[PDB]
């Protein structure tokens, strides 16, 4: 983007940095450079996405200039010119910038385009529109004026005054209030979320400076939890360990989804120390602390574990080969099947204390195919 220095008064550089926030809001950063006399000057803007009432221009055409009027048409404006009973009605057209007569041009060639096919295989239908296509021609020829009316709800859609700060007689700009279908329509404070907040600390059993990775985790749609991953260095203690942050202790969960659709690969999840991951049809559960602690997606676990298994292969008790094992090669196959999304399997993830999570992707109501159960546990086996 070219603009005027203001120190110097040559044309340097603007770049824009936009930025989107929360509920209908963006920053606009303008970093303004000139290469020639070096200065430089930013401007941070916020601005809506929403104009807080809708607009309406309603232009008579009488000359070429108002034919070269730049126009910026949102989605959400409808466009109508009332002496042809013609009308572009909203998200007919993606959003454009370009002018007038462009989208008199657009709307020609919309609608010439094809019909050497429509004249071929409908006739009568194809000389209506040809007749039709010489109206939006004849307007060109200005021989009387026309209207143009842009409406959009989003208040976004602009029309140049050519007349730069001289009054705009041949147009008229009006503002409404939405209806609530029209704010509907467009899809109507704060979100200052945390979700995750990492740091190092201690080693919890030698003290050790810096060796445990902590994860303070606190997303909407579960309760907040701490992940605390080590790796010692001066000690060599290793662990990974998911923990609940508040007041509710937590009882058991098991949650069995049915996978159903490709789209289950995008599910969010994590996975604690305790546990356990079952996929019956595949005859396959393992172990509560494997290839966990970890907040991933079904699909990067799924990939985890088809590595973790089919790329590690061994023989213990037996003397059979480790690459030759029918099972194992049985169990890739079926597994690369569920995650291309061409085999439908259940996913149980069973954690007698709580601590794991996979997205619900119809919150906060209930998803068909999931199925989560609590319980209490009682007795542990290694000695509680
Ligand atoms: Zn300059
Ligand atoms: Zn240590």
């Amino acid at each position: 983007i070219e603009s005027l220095c203001m120190n110097c008064y040559r044309n340097g550089t603007t770049r824009l940095l936009l930025t989107k926030i929360p509920f209908f809001r963006e920053i606009i950063v303008s970093s303004f450079s000139c290469e020639h006399c070096g200065w430089n000057n930013t401007e941070i803007q916020s601005a809506g996405r929403i104009q807080d009432q809708g607009v309406r221009y309603t232009l008579t055409v009488r000359s070429q200039e108002d034919m070269n009027r730049e126009v910026v048409k949102t989605d959400s404006a409808t466009t109508r010119i009332p002496e042809l009973d013609f009308e572009i009605p909203a998200f007919s057209q993606k959003g454009a910038l370009t002018t007038v007569e462009g989208l008199i041009s657009r709307a020609i060639s919309g609608l010439e385009q094809d019909q050497p096919t429509r004249r071929a295989v409908e006739g009568a239908i194809a000389e209506r529109i040809d007749e039709f296509i010489g109206k939006l021609k004849d307007l060109k020829q200005m021989a009387s004026p026309f209207t143009l009316v842009i409406d959009d709800p989003s208040g976004n859609s602009f029309v140049e005054n050519p007349h730069a700060p001289q009054k705009d007689n041949a147009l008229v700009i009006t503002y409404y209030d939405r209806t609530p279908q029209q704010a509907e329509m467009l899809g109507l404070e704060e979100d200052l979320r945390n979700e995750v907040l990492q740091f190092n600390t201690n080693c919890p059993e030698c003290n050790a400076p810096a060796q445990t990775n902590m994860k303070l985790v606190q997303i909407p749609h579960f309760k907040e939890v701490i992940i605390m991953a080590t790796n010692c260095e001066n000690c060599g203690h290793r662990t990974n360990e998911v923990k609940s942050g508040g007041a509710v202790e937590p009882l058991g969960t098991r949650i069995t989804l049915h996978i159903t659709d490709p789209s289950d690969m995008t599910r969010d999840l994590l996975k604690s120390e305790t546990c356990s991951v079952e996929i019956p049809e595949l005859e396959f559960e393992l172990g509560m602390a494997v290839l966990g602690g970890k907040f991933t997606t079904l699909e990067g676990l799924l990939k985890d574990i088809r590595e973790l298994v089919t790329k590690n292969p061994f023989t213990l008790g037996d003397s059979s080969n480790p690459d030759q094992s029918e099972k194992l090669q049985e169990f890739s196959q079926k597994l690369g099947q569920i995650i291309e999304g061409k085999m439908k399997a259940h996913f149980i993830m069973n954690d007698p204390a709580g601590n794991s999570y996979l997205q619900n992707v119809y919150a906060p109501e209930d998803d068909p195919e999931m199925k989560v159960e609590r319980y209490k546990r009682t007795f542990d086996q290694n000695e509680e």
